[PDB]
């Protein structure tokens, strides 16, 4: 699995801010978006992208805050993500898309879907938000560290201070083990303190227990919409998984309309980082017969 990130920079103004991107691939075509989350960036497809650059323009933005994107003095909170995100995707011009979505990345994705469904050709998704009933069902540290998190004492020390999401989590979350280089590129963004802040702000935005309300709200709103939408659907699971277990994934791959589903493996949150062959060579056949 390569560990390096060889994609020449591109930059685009976004409400003020520049935001970087990985842009490859042929223009005359449908492109495919390809949407990270926390604590990673465009990093994250470096393994995936090139299985469907050869055919499909490929356009991976870091949200901003994070990656090469700028980090503006911000509270980081996901309508400033979704703002970003829309202004984004209006400053490269972009008519038709198929979304490729991860993580919080998959929360801007399927609420640009909603409010945009002429515009997404397809969505291929895996390891996505959706709202969590209650925190007895986490496993029993998981629930101690991320009720921490989700504090502005102990959660900072902990994300801010120390940067354990990164240095902790991060790795946690990929069943191989992540080599040192891997984790440079993924620490590069937040060497300094002051702007791991979206890396606390995006665990306290997670729709756990009804809070918070508006975030649960905005994640039911965009389920519902997917449940209903015709649109051609790919989605990617593990075992034992985190945030969508394997019994979830067989019961969406039913339940949602035109959607096939595909067993990466061993997995939990980065199934980019354990499995990225499989998953890049499926999205191209996948591709091939929209
Ligand atoms: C999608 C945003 C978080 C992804 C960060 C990657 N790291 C992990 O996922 C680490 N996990 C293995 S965890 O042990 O911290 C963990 C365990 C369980 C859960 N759930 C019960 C959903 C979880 N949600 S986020 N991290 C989790
Ligand atoms: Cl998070």
């Amino acid at each position: 699995i390569g560990t390096g990130f060889p994609f020449d920079p591109h930059y685009v103004e976004v409400l003020g801010e520049r935001m970087h991107y990985v842009d490859v691939g042929p223009r005359d075509g449908t492109p495919v978006l390809f949407l990270h989350g926390n604590p990673t960036s465009s990093y994250v497809w470096r393994n995936i992208i090139p299985h469907v650059a050869p055919t499909h323009r490929c356009i991976a933005p870091d949200l901003i805050g994070m990656g090469k994107s700028d980090k503006p003095d911000l509270g980081y909170f996901f309508d400033d993500h979704v703002r970003f995100m829309d202004a984004f995707i209006e400053a490269l011009g972009l008519e038709e898309v198929v979304l490729v979505i991860h993580d919080w990345g998959s929360a801007l994705g399927f609420h640009w879907a909603k409010r945009n469904p002429e515009r997404v050709k397809g969505i291929a998704f895996m390891e996505f938000i959706r709202p969590i009933p209650t925190w007895d069902e986490w496993p029993e540290f998981a629930r101690e560290t991320f009720q921490a998190f989700r504090t502005t004492d102990v959660g900072r020390k902990l994300i801010i201070d120390q940067n354990v999401f990164i240095e902790g989590t991060l790795p946690m979350g990929v069943v191989r083990p992540l080599t040192e280089v891997e984790m440079d590129h993924y620490r590069e963004p937040f060497l300094n303190p002051v702007d791991r802040e979206p890396l606390w702000r995006f665990p306290n935005e997670l729709p756990i227990a009804g809070e918070p309300a508006n975030i649960v709200a905005l994640v039911e709103e965009y389920m519902d919409w997917l449940h209903q939408s015709p649109v051609p659907k790919l989605l990617f699971w593990g075992t034992p998984g985190v945030l969508i277990p394997p019994a979830e994934a067989a019961r969406l791959a039913k339940s949602l309309p035109n959607c096939k589903a595909v067993d990466i493996g061993p997995g939990l949150n980065l199934l980019q980082e354990d499995n990225p062959d499989l998953i890049g060579s499926e999205i191209a056949r996948w591709l091939s017969t929209l």
